[PDB]
C-alpha cells in the first residue's frame, strides 16, 4: 500500500499503532530519520482483540450469541491482580477476530471488563510499547535500543528516589529513558486550501465539495514554500517566485491536485489547522469528482471526525491547541480563541483582508494562502521545535500514539497512562460502576479592600498533586473494607470524611509523585544548569514543561465524574486535605506576627513581614506535613475589593474586572504605575474620570450605556472611596 514494510534489524522511532482491518493485525507506524519516511510493522505475535468476563469458561460456552458469532475465536483463562488487595485471581478471556466483535459481544455478558479499550491501545498495553521512542526490529518484533547515559546522571536519579517505596524506585528507573532519549526531527508540511465561494460568508460543505479548489499552499520544514493556483480566466502554466514563494499554475484542478499529491508524498507528516473537518476531506471529495480513483488518493476520510494521510501521520493542530491542558499548562493561557490568527498571535506574535478570497487577484490570494500555511508550520517550529517535542513527550508519557493524542483531551491521555501501567502490573482495570460501589461504606479567606504595601506571596508549588502522593490517595486506597493501617481524613469538625489505607502504595499517588519529583528534583534543575550542552538543555526544558502539563492536569481529570477511574472519595479527600493544609497554615501565620490579607486554594498574600518569620512557617510546613511552601512573589503593592497587583518594575497582575475602552485604559494603568505609599491625591487624578465619563457623554444603546463604562472601573474605586449616584 502506501506504506512499505519495516526491515529486520533496522532502527526506527515508533510513532503510533493502528489497526489494519484488511490484514486483521495491529500495525506499528515506524519513523526512519535517514529516509524521513514512515513504515509499517504488522503484528507477528498471536495478538487478537479480546475482553474479560468473570464467569466460568463452561458458562460462557453456553451463551450461543457469543459462541456462534462468526468473529468468535476461542475462550481462555487469564490471571489478574486485584488493585484493592493485590490478590491474584482468574478471569475468562473471550478472544474474537476483530475490534468490532468486541463491541458487539461485550453486552451479551452481564459485566465485561477491559471491553472499552480501542484495539490499538490494548495491543500497545500488552506488548508494552512506548510511542515516541526508538526500537530495533528483531524477529518482526520491536526491542528497545541501548541508551547511552552518564553514570552520574543515573546515580543522580537513584539518589533522589532512594527514600521512596519499592514501586516508585523501579518505576523511576523504568521511565528514565523517555526523559533522556533524543527527539527525532520529523520532516513535515503544513497545508492550507482556498475554495471558490460565490456568496462571501458561507463555508462550503467539504463532503459535497461543490466548488473548485482555487489554491493550495504548502509550507515545509525543509524550506518548502509553495502555492498551487488554479487559472480561472486565463490559460498558461508558467512558474514564478513571490518574495521566496514558489508559485505553480494549472489550467485544470485535476492536475493541481495531482501535483499537490506528489509534493505531499515527500513528507512523513502533514500538518493542518482544521484539516480533519475541512481541508483533507475537501481535497479527497474534489479529487473524486475530478476523476481520481479512491485508491490514487493518499487521504482516507472514512473515520467520523478524522482525516488520515495514508503515507504518514496527519496532525490537525486546531485539535492540539484546542486541547485545554495544552492551552492552559503548556502555553500559559496566552490565547483565548482557537482560530489560526488567535493562536498564531499568542505564540508567534505575527499579525487582515479587504474582500472575500473568491474576489482576490492572484497575487494577494497567494500571499494570504501561503501565510496561513506558513503560520501553521511555524506553530510547530517556534522555540526550537517546542511543540513537536511536546507532542512526542506527551506520547511517551501517555503511551498514546501521536494522531490519537493530538485529537484527544488530556483525560484520555491520563487514562491511557494508567491503563498501560495497570496492564504492565497485570492489574485488572476496574469498571467505573464498581469503583462507586466499592467506595460504598466553607470557602477560601477573603481580602479586605483598599491599599496595602510591600506584599510577599507564598505558594504551595503544586498543592493538589503533592497531597495525592503525600496521603497515598488513589481509587484503590480510599474507603476500602480490609485495612490494617488506616488513616483518617477529616476537614473542620474532625468529622472523618474518609479513611485511607497505607498498607499499600496507591497507583495514583505513585505516578503523580513520580512525575512531580522527576520535575522538581531533577529536570527543572538539569534544564537550567550551565554545565549541560545546548542540545540537551532544550531536551530537559521540554521534559519539565511536559511533566508540568500532566502534574497540573491530574486533579482535574481524576475529579471529573466522567473519568473511568473517578472515585468520589479520592476527589473529596483531596479538597478536604487542601482546606486542612491552608487553614492550618493560616493559624501559624497569625501566631508569628504575620498579617494575612488574601488567601485562595494554594496561596497566601502576606503584608510586608520580616525574612526571619517567613523562614519559620516554611520549614514548619516541611515538619508538619511534607509540603514545599516557598516565596512566590514580592508585589510593590496590591489593592483589593478579585484583586489588583502591582510590581516594582512595572507590570500589573489584575485578577478579574477587565472585560470608553481604549484611550482610558492606558491612562488608568500609567496612573496606577506612578503609585507610591501616598493615597488621597493619587485618587483625585483618577476621580477626574469618575464624574467626567459618567455625566458628560451627551456631547442598540440609549442611556444605561454608562453602566458598561462603570464595569471597566467598578472595583477600583471601591478600594479608595465608596459608591455614589448622579441622577
Ligand atoms: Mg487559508
Amino acid at each position: 500500500e502506501w506504506l512499505e514494510e519495516a526491515q529486520e534489524n533496522k532502527i526506527y522511532f515508533l510513532l503510533q499503532v493502528d489497526y489494519d482491518g484488511k490484514k486483521g493485525k495491529a500495525v506499528c507506524k515506524l519513523f526512519d530519520k535517514e529516509t524521513q519516511k514512515i513504515y509499517a510493522l504488522y503484528d507477528n505475535t498471536g495478538h487478537k482483540p479480546y475482553f474479560l468476563v468473570d464467569l466460568e469458561p463452561d458458562k460462557v460456552g453456553k451463551i450461543p450469541k457469543i459462541v456462534r458469532d462468526p468473529s468468535f475465536d476461542h475462550i481462555e483463562t487469564v490471571s489478574k491482580i486485584d488493585p484493592y488487595t493485590w490478590n491474584k485471581f482468574k478471569l475468562t478471556k473471550i478472544v474474537v477476530r476483530d475490534p468490532l466483535a468486541v463491541r458487539r459481544l461485550r453486552n451479551d455478558v452481564p459485566k465485561a471488563y477491559e471491553a472499552h479499550i480501542k484495539y490499538f491501545n490494548n495491543y500497545m498495553y500488552d506488548i508494552g510499547l512506548i510511542p515516541g521512542m526508538p526500537y530495533v526490529v528483531k524477529n518482526g518484533k520491536l526491542e528497545s535500543v541501548y541508551l547511552s547515559l552518564d553514570e552520574k546522571d543515573v546515580e543522580e536519579i537513584k539518589k533522589a528516589f532512594a527514600d521512596s517505596d519499592e514501586m516508585t524506585r523501579q518505576m523511576a528507573v523504568d521511565w528514565l529513558p523517555i526523559f533522556e532519549t533524543e527527539i527525532p526531527k520529523i520532516k513535515r508540511v503544513a497545508i492550507d486550501i482556498e475554495v471558490y465561494t460565490p456568496v462571501k460568508g458561507r463555508i462550503p460543505d467539504s463532503q459535497k465539495a461543490e466548488f473548485p479548489i482555487i489554491s493550495i499552499a504548502l509550507a515545509g520544514s525543509d524550506g518548502l514554500k509553495k502555492v498551487l493556483v488554479l487559472n480561472r480566466n486565463d490559460v498558461n502554466e508558467g512558474s514564478v517566485k513571490l518574495d521566496g514563494i514558489s508559485v505553480e499554475r494549472f489550467n485544470t484542478e485535476y492536475e493541481l491536485l495531482g501535483r499537490f499529491f506528489d509534493i505531499l508524498l515527500e513528507y512523513p507528516i502533514v500538518l493542518t489547522f482544521n484539516g480533519d473537518d475541512f481541508d483533507l476531506p475537501y481535497i479527497y471529495f474534489r479529487a473524486l469528482k475530478l476523476g481520481y480513483f479512491p485508491e490514487e488518493i493518499p487521504i482516507d476520510v472514512a473515520g467520523k471526525d478524522e482525516a488520515k494521510y495514508l503515507a504518514g501521520l496527519h496532525i490537525d493542530l486546531y485539535k492540539f491547541f484546542f486541547n485545554k491542558a495544552v492551552r492552559n499548562y503548556a502555553f500559559e493561557g496566552k490565547y483565548n480563541e482557537y482560530n489560526l490568527d488567535a493562536v498564531a498571535k499568542a505564540l508567534l506574535g505575527t499579525s487582515k483582508v479587504d474582500t472575500l478570497i473568491s474576489f482576490l487577484d492572484v497575487e494577494k490570494l497567494i500571499e494570504y494562502n501561503f501565510r496561513d500555511a506558513e503560520i501553521t508550520l511555524q506553530l510547530t517550529t517556534f522555540n526550537n521545535d517546542l511543540t513537536m517535542k511536546l507532542i512526542v513527550l506527551f506520547s511517551r508519557i501517555s503511551r498514546l500514539g501521536i494522531e490519537e493524542l493530538t485529537r484527544t483531551e488530556i483525560s484520555t491521555w491520563v487514562k491511557n497512562l494508567y491503563y498501560w501501567e495497570h496492564r504492565k502490573r497485570n492489574w485488572l482495570i476496574p469498571l467505573k460502576e464498581e469503583i462507586l460501589a466499592k467506595s460504598s461504606n466553607a470557602v477560601v479567606i477573603d481580602p479586605p479592600a483598599g491599599i496595602f504595601f510591600n506584599i510577599t506571596v507564598l505558594d504551595f508549588a503544586s498543592l493538589y498533586p503533592s497531597i495525592i502522593r503525600t496521603w497515598n490517595l488513589s481509587y484503590e486506597t480510599v474507603d476500602i473494607q480490609q485495612c490494617k493501617k488506616p488513616y483518617e481524613v477529616k476537614d473542620e469538625t474532625g468529622e472523618v470524611l474518609h479513611i485511607v489505607c497505607m498498607d499499600r502504595p496507591g497507583i495514583t499517588a505513585v505516578i503523580t509523585g513520580l512525575l512531580r519529583d522527576f520535575r522538581v528534583k531533577i529536570y527543572k534543575k538539569k534544564a537550567k544548569n550551565p554545565n549541560n550542552s545546548e542540545e540537551q538543555k532544550l531536551l530537559y526544558d521540554v521534559v519539565q514543561r511536559a511533566m508540568k502539563v500532566f502534574i497540573n492536569a491530574t486533579y482535574g481529570v481524576f475529579g471529573a465524574e466522567t473519568f473511568p477511574l473517578y472515585a468520589p472519595r479520592v476527589a473529596e479527600s483531596v479538597t478536604a486535605l487542601g482546606r486542612y493544609v491552608i487553614t492550618s497554615t493560616v493559624k501559624k501565620a497569625r501566631e508569628e506576627g504575620l498579617t494575612v490579607l488574601y488567601g485562595d486554594t494554594d496561596s497566601l498574600f502576606l503584608l510586608n513581614p520580616p525574612k526571619n518569620s517567613l523562614e519559620n512557617i516554611i520549614k514548619w510546613v516541611k515538619t508538619t506535613f511534607n509540603l514545599d511552601l516557598e516565596v512566590d512573589k514580592t508585589y510593590k503593592f496590591v489593592a483589593f475589593s478579585n484583586y489588583f497587583g502591582v510590581y516594582q518594575d512595572g507590570k500589573v497582575d489584575i485578577k478579574g474586572m477587565l472585560v470608553v475602552k481604549k484611550v482610558f485604559n492606558e491612562v488608568k494603568e500609567l496612573m496606577i504605575s506612578i503609585n507610591s505609599p501616598n493615597d488621597v491625591k493619587e485618587i483625585k487624578r483618577k476621580i477626574v474620570d469618575v464624574v467626567k465619563g459618567s455625566y458628560e457623554k451627551l456631547k442598540i444603546d440609549a442611556e444605561k450605556y454608562l453602566e458598561a463604562l462603570r464595569s471597566t472601573f467598578e472595583q477600583i474605586l471601591r478600594a479608595f472611596g465608596v459608591s455614589w449616584d448622579e441622577i
